[PDB]
């Protein structure tokens, strides 16, 4: 009753008040004292001091939307890669200063506690950091969004290099809790699995089903310094704990021991695809899961939150596409369409046609691949076993769509078998991308070139039938995470001259273009990067060692360690560089520290191998007494978002070298721009729009473009060919297989040899020379320490297109329909 | 650091602050608001407002101990039937009136809230209540006592009577958590199973073990206003979790699903004793589990808290007993004795005889078996496989104990094969009770005749080698749960009169003796009890339903449903009574409400059947219009501590009707005296010492005493001889078998007629008459309200022998060697 | 002379091990299918324990 209210509960900004709230939590929540507490307790102590402050806002923020009924847009994804949370909550919440002070007074080093937190083993690749860039921008722009994905116990693995080879341990990030989550067993929901469909008078029943319980953990995610805080809703699988007797099925036998290990084990570990080992009923089990749970919430909350009031069409969902917006990341939530159709046709009774009008006005799908054999597809043998009613709902969807197609092109019967959701073959499957296009009103590519590719090759019949459903939205980066916390200095001078305004529409960063020439800009920013690198060459010594140099050119590549990313390009050129500098030692050469981070994909052998070669490379060069301090090669173990927040600022040269048109977008790309790095790269994916902003002058675009790559396909790329012109290349395939870079196991990199000389799909030897040589244009510029630094501001001013802020206001305005407020919301 | 302190985080006792905490927790902790909260969220919130008060003290107490270094007593038992914690945590802390005001003003009903808490499914009987009453009285006379047990996730069922038949639903008490516990990931231990004993040169080695990990959770136990709060540590079982790689034995097979199933379910479920269905390895596995984990937490705390300062003799376990006390409640924690031997001889490195002296001075057994064949015994085939290092030490201990018997009884070669701890027969068994007598420096029975017979019959040869070990300690009860909080009514008046002093020692209630004849008191006492019976009829007619006339005499029996608890005797006298009212209707008959309650024990049949007997019996008399409201029968469903707390204060007669020489003591008994009720009952165990305190003249002792049992046994028993003497026994036997209580199934109760007629081990019929004579004396009294109550007074003022505070101050001085202080520790 | 695998058939008690779990079903199916199936070489799907299990068996 109203004495119970939010109006009082924290004094905020006093150190003071903060030190009392560290004093309560440490003693009363953690129930540890001053004498037996430990650093991990004291970070847990502080997390609660700030979370106090988050949920304050959260509650307000949330009840804001009950009485103000706004459109609620859900960002449905099965990977969400949030990383560290304490610093971020401080900047968005301003408390950082206070927080510091308070723990400095309380006699505790705040940074020493900040690396006691670990990343949310929750996501994994780029597409994760992507919904974690969008989450923060969504809130910021006043937008009512909840993000639903799964909560993973084990995230996805941890990388330890062992004797060269990638060794994977496991992330139980939650071990000792995670303070920012609030689990919720009151809102548990039963997800059905397997079953049987009886069609009777009023509808079909999907009877006899095993069930997995799904129950929700909420994390709040704040806006930037306007006091909105949003709901990340995570699911967790639970085997219904009804074992000794329930259904009086067991007496003699437990297979239930396995229900309670194959139900539960849905949210255990993340599998990320475009790999995995075999399209396991477990991945489809997770994708069905996340969607059944998530949709129940969506309807609980359309009918509830004053829509028992705002009814007015038998709670008919005509109000639904007006109020709800489901945003389908990749094909992985695609079951959201058949399921929304199940719920609606079966469970309420909205005749198929209304609830399909409703479905496509609610749904929208974001494409992330460039290549068509890699679009997800699932076999009718699996959807029939497992999700049978759904299979039926897909066949009868496709009935009708392919009629839509039959009215449209009488007699093109081959397009009728080019549009279908069932791809007849060796084995008959459903193409899950073609489902999304048919139940979403708006499909977008994720970068410029990339949607032109969806429109005129890949989805080109679809675009011909319904042109009006395709769009573009170039992915962004969030300036908070990727400017303010990951480089504080670099945001000080920017506001020191240009002055904050920008961190919520990054385009003002361009003003600092008009500020190039100043002879201080140029020596200051150099100091900053020269601040940052020292710090990294400490990391590269103290907690993971080597003998780096600060003074050096900082050659960074942190990608997925797949083939098509050319990590090997990088290695031919390092050994290039090491061979010359072995021939004429006494020779001035703008030297570098080469750094390659990534994880491989367990079981992808080539990628396991490449890392070994990149480490091995390292024992050899980095311990040779004639290279001295000239080349350095560092494999970056356990690359991840919080290692990314530090590697990106020491880095000079952002290597973005993937074979032309393989990458469909590119996000590491954008952070690498905003913190001042020079970006050598093919015209691919994202370096395209970066180049058309920063201007071609300022980049290191090179290599065989798409045109050329598709022409070396009509011509049969013969590799041994370059082998024979280039004496170096001869000489570096040479040393590898000879046994140079591995005298205890010479033969070893024979694999890679035979990949490169003979079966190289991605055309390494073809882009060699024009790359070796393009590098000599950057090794040009980093002798002349002034001009290097001149390029750099000119890259940096340009960057405000690479704002999640942007990427979001567009989604917001053009699909979601909602207009992105920048309003600071009230609140205690 | 030092600014980081407890000192004054609570505004403590201000509605002004407490409301504001039921407001931080409902919002910041729970993370709900005024809008979205359920009752539960508020009982949850209140729970946390109290809990702060609670842990401040707990912190102060435990650091208090660190500084002073007193003897620590550790209480191992396998059950703690705590019951509810809110209202008991508030009276031991005084908060009831501040927490009421406070919730009342935010407009929340404090008692509604209290019915949200579920009883800890951690106990299951008279043995688990004993342990949590000693635990209250251990905090109250300030003893540094930890309690140690298993933290069962699912209790041991909730009885729910479906169709007359008991149906057992799981009790996941923790379903929505439990707020009082703070789990400790930090100090998780291994519990090594199976494996192999290697004999190296310095000693044994237990190798190749399978390992479960025991992880602690602690609850706090507030003392009554003396400001101490001690620890209670429950061990949750936890399978090691690196399932996808370890030892690189997987890839191929998971039978390891069963580790994480059979390690995990060591804590899901209780297995309660002298029964069960078959002496399973799980039983014994729970048992070794709580010990292995605990003697590590016990030697940890011993090595840590100031013992190399307190070393003196190489921290020697010479000085271990000054600082440790180990209470093996029943044989279940017996393995405590080869394990403390195992660690000190194998791990540490004393010799046997040194570890032996230190073992027997540290453990003390307590016994609850009045009779012999229930006495715990494990098969050595069953200990070899699982516990091989420990089998060896029990063989060496048996060997060495026997040498002492021969030294003492030269040539008594049959005493040797009695005093042995290894039994031979059908299968070779180890008798775990003789194993406790050899590792305890004391053995104690829990009643005078109980503790007498342990000495004269049960363990007689042992008594003869070792007088200084056997002793008696009669069970007691706390006046806090069981007077102050179950019935505050009778608690006010006893202080307007003799005034609070008494709660900290019950003997002052004798001061009320002189008040037999004040006529205020006498009608106050009675008004008090009526106010309870009336309260109690509100439950019976509300949250369950019937027509219990509030004014009638309340007959209650709430013991375990068993053959030897005679709830049959009771039903025969009830259907008798039925018959007589029906017989001679318009008569004066002194009317009753017979309420019988108890949980059967699944896989026992006479017990499951008797429950249907009392439910049907009722269903008749409880609708028969010629009876009106002269009789009711009610089966109290799902008997637990918070139904006890409700029935004991309302009850008028307690039924303690055992067959003489079957009970050892009985704590319920005692709870019935203090709540101002009368007692018909046979002269068993506790009733002996209960009666000599109040004088025989105020109990209703009826029936065969022990001596008379042995007489009907030597001379030979024959129920049809009683049957032939008593025409009223034909009267209901007839009635039972004819089908008068079983409309759809006559012959159904033939199992009981038949048994009663030829297989009543307990002589129901032999006690039929003195019982139904003694009960005609009982109804007498209820017609004379003045004297009924004068009987009530010489009972309430005489209870003093029966406080757990008595029991415990004796345990402390004769066995444990600590002097119970009553000093208030000052604390916030 | 050709060989067929056969697990020891004492399956309810023998080793004084069971009355508890039967995992033990699996020797009588992972010994049993040592001779129930060719696993033909320079292929197969993964150098399973079962083929090494079979080479030793015909040899021993
Ligand atoms: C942003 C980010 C990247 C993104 O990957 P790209 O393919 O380079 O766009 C990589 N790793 C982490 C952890 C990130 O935060
Ligand atoms: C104390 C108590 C008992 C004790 O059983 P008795 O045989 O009467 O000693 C039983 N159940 C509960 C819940 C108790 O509080």
């Amino acid at each position: 009753r109203k004495q119970i209210s939010v109006r009082g509960l924290a004094g905020v900004e006093n150190v003071t008040e903060l030190k009392k709230n560290f004093n309560r939590h440490l003693h009363f929540t953690l129930v540890k004292d001053r004498n037996v507490a430990t650093p991990r307790d004291y970070y847990f102590a502080l997390a609660h001091t700030v979370r106090d402050h988050l949920v304050g806002r959260w509650i307000r923020t949330q009840q804001h939307y009950y009485e103000k009924d706004p459109k609620r847009i859900y960002y449905l994804s099965l990977e969400f890669y949030m990383g560290r949370t304490l610093q971020n909550t401080m900047v968005n919440l301003a408390l950082e200063n206070a927080c510091d002070e308070a723990t400095y007074q309380l006699g505790l080093d705040m940074e020493e506690l900040e690396e006691i937190e670990e990343d949310a083993g929750l996501g994994n690749g780029g597409l994760g950091r992507l919904a974690a860039c969008f989450l923060d921008s969504m809130a910021t722009l006043g937008l009512a969004a909840y993000g639903y994905g799964i909560r993973y116990e084990f995230g996805i693995f941890n990388q330890k290099i062992c004797g060269g080879w990638q060794m994977e341990e496991a992330d139980d990030w939650l071990r000792y809790g995670n303070p920012w989550e609030k689990a919720r067993p009151e809102f548990t929901l039963p997800v059905h699995f397997y079953g049987r469909v009886e069609h009777t008078s009023q509808g079909a029943k999907w009877v006899d089903t095993q069930v997995v319980l799904a129950m929700p953990y909420d994390t709040p995610v704040p806006g930037y310094r306007n006091n909105v805080v949003n709901t990340m809703r995570l699911w967790s699988a639970k085997a219904p704990n009804d074992f000794n007797l329930k259904d009086f099925n067991v007496g003699g036998y437990i297979q239930a021991v396995l229900d309670r290990n194959l139900a539960e084990n849905i949210s255990r570990v993340l599998y990320p695809n475009d790999n995995f080992f075999e399209g396991k009923e477990l991945r489809l089990k997770q994708e069905y899961f996340v969607v059944a749970a998530t949709l129940q919430d969506i309807i609980r909350r359309f009918k509830s939150s004053k829509f028992g009031c705002r009814d007015p069409v038998r709670t008919n969902f005509d109000a639904f596409p007006d109020k709800v917006a489901i945003q389908l990341n990749d094909t992985h939530p695609s079951l959201a369409i058949p399921e929304l159709m199940r719920v609606l046709v079966d469970l309420e009774r909205l005749d198929w046609d209304k609830a399909w009008e409703v479905t496509v006005k609610t749904c929208a799908y974001t494409n992330h691949t460039v290549i068509p054999e890699a679009l997800e597809r699932w076999p009718v043998h699996l959807l029939e076993t497992l999700l049978p009613r759904h299979l039926q709902i897909i066949y009868e969807i496709n009935q009708r769509f392919l009629n839509r197609v039959a009215a449209a092109f009488p007699g093109d019967v081959d397009r009728l078998r080019r549009m279908s959701l069932v791809e007849e073959g060796a084995v008959k499957r459903i193409n899950m991308a073609h489902l999304c296009i048919a139940g979403s009103h708006a499909v977008n590519g994720v970068a410029r070139i990339h949607s032109e590719i969806l429109k005129k090759t890949i989805f080109k019949d679809f675009y011909e039938l319904e042109p009006h459903k395709f769009q573009n939205k170039t992915n962004g980066i969030t300036p908070r995470r990727w400017l303010v916390l990951c480089n504080p200095g670099l945001a000080e001078i920017i506001a020191e001259r240009i002055g904050e305004e920008y961190i919520s529409d990054l385009d003002q960063l361009r003003k600092l273009l008009s500020y190039v020439d100043d002879e201080a800009f140029i020596r200051d920013v150099a100091k900053v990067k020269q601040e940052n690198k020292l710090k990294f060459a400490a990391y590269l010594e103290r907690e993971y060692k080597v003998h780096i140099n600060p003074n050096s050119l900082f050659d960074v590549q942190v990608k997925r360690i797949h083939e098509y990313k050319r990590q090997l390009l990088n290695c031919l050129h390092v050994i290039t560089l090491y061979n010359r500098i072995k021939k004429e030692p006494n020779k001035f050469v703008v030297p570098r520290t080469v750094m390659i981070g990534g994880k491989a994909a367990p079981g992808y052998h080539m990628a396991k191998m490449i890392i070994k070669l990149i480490t091995a490379i390292g024992d050899v060069v980095n311990h040779d007494p004639v290279v001295g301090d000239r080349l350095r090669v560092i494999f970056l173990e356990n690359y991840r978002v919080s290692l990314a927040e530090k590697v990106i600022p020491a880095a000079d040269l952002s290597e973005q070298i993937s074979t032309a048109g393989t990458e469909a977008s590119g996000t590491g790309n954008m952070k690498f721009m905003l913190n001042g790095a020079l970006t050598i790269g093919t015209m691919d994916g994202a370096n395209v729009e970066m180049a058309e902003e920063a201007g071609e002058e300022n980049f290191f675009i090179f290599g065989m473009r798409v045109e050329d790559v598709d022409r070396l396909d009509q011509r049969g790329y013969n590799a041994q060919e370059y082998y024979d012109r280039i004496p170096e290349l001869r000489q570096i395939i040479e040393q590898l297989s000879s046994g140079f870079f591995s005298p205890k196991q010479p033969d070893l990199f024979k694999d890679i040899v035979n990949m490169l000389m003979h079966h190289d799909r991605f055309k390494v030897f073809a882009d060699y020379e024009e790359y070796v040589k393009c590098q000599e244009r950057v090794s040009a510029l980093y002798k002349n320490p002034r001009e290097w630094t001149r390029m750099v501001i000119r890259n940096i001013a340009t960057s405000g297109k690479f704002s999640s802020d942007r990427t979001i206001a567009q989604y917001a305005r053009e699909i979601w329909g909602v207009e992105p407020s920048r309003q600071r919301l009230p609140a205690p």
